[PDB]
């Protein structure tokens, strides 16, 4: 199944499924996984659309660690890729901080080439502080195994949904202190430099169509924010959805695939 091509000097995994016209799907996944987030969301994408799956640098196949690396080669190299596919508009779909990547994707080619992004539960607050604390734990080479361990579990809160269990159990290993203290440093210093993703979407120059789609903060005050967020900008969304954890893509493919479906229909 799964292809690779040397773009900015490093492999970029990937798989290219699907002939239909208008825009190209392109999945991104958060840090420390690959494109397995995105194999129950597939069979609804890749008949909607053509679907590129995209990992980042050091996430595929090759396990090498790569040199030090931020949200700047990400959004390179996947475009690198797509041109090199001479895919023209696209439509990322991107897990939690894959998010940021996407929308420096976004702000790079302006909003005829990237005419939509869709999002999946990534924290549009500013950081809380029990959140920067596990972005520090995990930079510490003594506990980074504590700091996972500790996000893993607020991601899936009691979920009986295997799909989730064996992603998380299973399907995402070959990852260490190496990984996932570049997450930590990027994420943290995404939101120490932009304050939150919704700032970063503010600054956007042109900004696309950008939906949020999650299920995890728990209800309330969270959806008063993404209300106002709409309120003020036209070109945002969201949906609420009702599942346990962190991972809408894998727990509730169908509903996810069918939101990013509706997304490109209206832009
Ligand atoms: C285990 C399976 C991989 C899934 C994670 C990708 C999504 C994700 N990664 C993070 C990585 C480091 C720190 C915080 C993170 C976070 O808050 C996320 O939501």
């Amino acid at each position: 199944m799964i292809t690779t091509k040397t773009v900015n000097g490093v492999q970029i995994a990937f798989d290219d499924q699907g002939h239909e016209p208008g825009p190209v799907f392109v999945t991104l996944s958060g840090w420390a996984h690959d494109l397995r987030a995105y194999d129950g969301m597939l069979p609804y994408l890749r008949a909607a659309q053509r679907t590129v799956r995209v990992c980042w640098r050091g996430h595929g196949p090759d396990r090498n660690l790569v040199g030090d690396f931020g949200i700047d080669e990400m959004a390179a190299d996947t475009i690198g890729l797509l041109d090199a596919l001479e895919v023209d508009s696209f439509v990322p779909i991107a897990h939690s901080h894959g998010g940021w990547a996407a929308l420096e994707i976004a702000d790079r080619l302006g909003a005829q080439r990237v005419p939509a992004v869709m999002i999946l539960d990534l924290i549009m607050t500013p950081a809380p502080r029990e959140f920067v604390a596990a972005l520090h734990g995990i930079q510490d080479p003594e506990r980074w195994k504590e700091g996972r361990d500790g996000l893993v579990q607020s991601w899936l809160a009691g979920t009986t949904n295997q799909a989730v269990l064996d992603h998380v159990r299973y399907d995402s290993g070959g990852h260490g202190f190496d990984m996932w203290a570049r997450a930590g440093r990027v994420i943290d210093e995404a939101y120490r430099t932009w304050g939150s993703p919704m700032r970063r979407m503010e600054a956007l120059a042109e900004p696309c169509a950008i939906r949020h789609v999650f299920s995890h903060p728990k209800i309330g005050e969270y959806d008063a924010l993404h209300d106002d967020f709409a309120a003020r900008h036209p070109w945002f969304s969201y949906r609420r959805l009702g599942g346990e954890t962190a991972f809408p893509g894998i727990e509730l493919p169908q509903q996810v695939a069918a939101e990013a479906i509706d997304l490109l229909a209206g832009a």
